[PDB]
């Protein structure tokens, strides 16, 4: 069996990649909590991959937030992700583990980039304001694993995800992440018996969502195919592949499919007032599709199982 | 008297720093060199913090090379400059030292940048592949320092310099260089009685260079601005200044310059059936020269002085 280190196992993402490969004969997972190892500390993560076996790692472990967290907290956002992935790499190669799947974000994509976004989008123009620190921290990570790839010969891949949703989310009605949000906002609305659900702007804009299973099982395929594939069908230094459905749904139609899941009979509202963001943000994924995966969850369904998954963890 | 901490104080930059500040009994210089504290270690670093006594940082602690060497071991210039940047911002922002002034480089603008490249020019495009995981380390010290500022206000400044020779570079023929390599080619040729000097490419292409001296007062210049000055000349997320001459020379002219300063009495010849780089490449010092510095040493001059510490240093 393949001894696999997933890193952040506890997180949304961690979690399901964890679901998934613990049915797995051919895996033995290893785990640790934050309690048991703090990947900010080089000296702890390094013991560990000197004590632990390791054979591959998902690193899955970071210092993520919404709209408020990212311009509150800059500092935090870049320094613990340059940390914990700079730790985690380096411990990796200095113990001979070659293969390492490590985690990007759509959002770290230029703010003005050519939709769909291909992988080659990357550093292509500036970078969104509220996101840039932490931006640059993930864009970090892409470009140690690939030189890691290029001066050692290691197979460190990189997956880029579109706006994820799913069991382990943050359901409070101000996350500024829309899923979630508006999944808890309908729900109570519900409750209530509330006539209306207000939100802001028109609700023209597209956007892509992805369910963390899916984004999971991606995840697991990419890390999993040969290498000689997945050199075809990446370059060296434009190693990272996206993750996502490449189709894009207006915020409406989100919204309308949200109360719909839920069953509320009031009226979903758009304030028009209020300005909208770009009009279209969705990941190109002709690299993954050539590569032989595609998403199964539809967004009805994703968004039907995780308010049944909300429903059962209030 | 302020307790300055120069980190990579016998480098070429550090140095110069040093001869300037170590001439000013208003500064007390902390000096470790790598034996004493290895800036890659995060406990060392802010042991060292945590013990000593420090007012304010000169970050010139680099792992810095040429052309070879950036395309050799890309993990290693990727990975140790975004430790030791991570390693003594957080350490100095643990330990209560509000100055920092940090060095960038400015090969790490776009390949493409419009010309001359003013601050706003930083992210606007892909980077050379050859500096890609150097510019990115340095890319993500510039943004730890403006995080720090923004998230605890911190005052931790960046300048951004242009081409630099001078005392203590690397004086051997084959640097990518091109300052110390034809400083030493030329003088190996006049030392032979060598017929000519072939140069590749045509000669046409310019450049910008400034003398280490002067990169080291601007960058005194700048760390001892009032903050409320240096406020006023930069943004919180454009924060850093380029440093430069914002004059342009060709290839040639710093060939014959060389030539004529070293007394060759050869033949400088292009091999203009060699690849040029692009046609222009300088910093726009407009930001640096608002702020009340201009640079003192003409290329003559500067490479004048600086053959003699050659010489003076074989
Ligand atoms: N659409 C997108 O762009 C998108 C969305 C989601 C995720 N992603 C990708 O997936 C990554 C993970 O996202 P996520 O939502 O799964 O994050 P999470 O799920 O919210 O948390 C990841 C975790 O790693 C752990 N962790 C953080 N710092 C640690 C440390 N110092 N030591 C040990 N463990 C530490 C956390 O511990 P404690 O949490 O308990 O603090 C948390 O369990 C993202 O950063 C991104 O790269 C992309
Ligand atoms: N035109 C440009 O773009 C340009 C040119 C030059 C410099 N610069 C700026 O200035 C920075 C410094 O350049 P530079 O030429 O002065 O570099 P250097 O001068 O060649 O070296 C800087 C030094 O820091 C030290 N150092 C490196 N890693 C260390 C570690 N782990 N622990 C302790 N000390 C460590 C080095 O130690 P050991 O060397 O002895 O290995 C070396 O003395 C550059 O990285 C750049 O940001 C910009």
């Amino acid at each position: 069996k393949q001894r696999v280190f997933i890193a952040g196992h506890r997180g949304m993402v961690g979690s399901a990649i964890r679901r998934q490969l613990e049915q797995r004969g051919d895996v033995e997972l290893v785990l640790r909590t934050r309690d048991e190892l703090n990947l900010l500390d080089s000296r702890a993560v390094h013991d560990f991959f000197a004590s632990e076996r390791i054979d591959q790692v998902y690193l899955a472990a970071a210092k993520v937030g919404g709209i408020v967290a990212n311009n509150t907290y800059p500092a935090d956002f870049i320094y613990q992700n340059m940390m914990i992935e700079s730790n985690i790499i380096h411990a990796a190669h200095q113990n001979d583990v070659n293969k390492l799947l490590f985690l990007g974000a759509s959002c770290i994509y230029p703010k003005l980039a050519k939709q769909p976004m291909a992988e080659s989008e990357l550093l292509q123009g500036t970078l969104e304001p509220t996101n840039e620190p932490y931006a640059i921290a993930k864009i970090a990570g892409i470009k140690l694993c690939e030189s890691y790839n290029r001066q050692y010969g290691r197979d460190y891949r990189s997956v880029m995800p579109t706006n994820l949703y799913g069991p382990h989310d943050n359901f409070h009605p101000s996350n500024s992440h829309v899923i979630p949000a508006l999944l808890r906002r309908f729900h109570e609305a519900t409750a209530q018996s509330a006539p209306d659900v207000v939100v802001w702007g028109s609700g023209t804009p597209m956007r892509e969502f992805l369910h963390v299973d899916d984004m999971a099982a991606a995840s697991i395929h990419v890390m999993e195919l040969a290498h000689e594939v997945w050199l075809e069908n990446t370059q060296p230094m434009l190693s990272h592949i996206n993750v996502g459905t490449g189709v894009d749904c207006t915020i409406r139609e989100l919204a309308q499919t949200i109360a719909k899941v839920v069953g509320y009979k009031g009226r979903v509202v758009f304030d028009a007032s209020k300005p909208d963001g770009t009009p279209r943000k969705l990941l190109d994924v002709t690299r993954l599709h050539q590569l032989g995966w595609y998403h199964e969850i539809s967004l009805e369904a994703g968004l039907a199982s995780t308010y049944q998954w909300f429903l059962e963890n209030q």
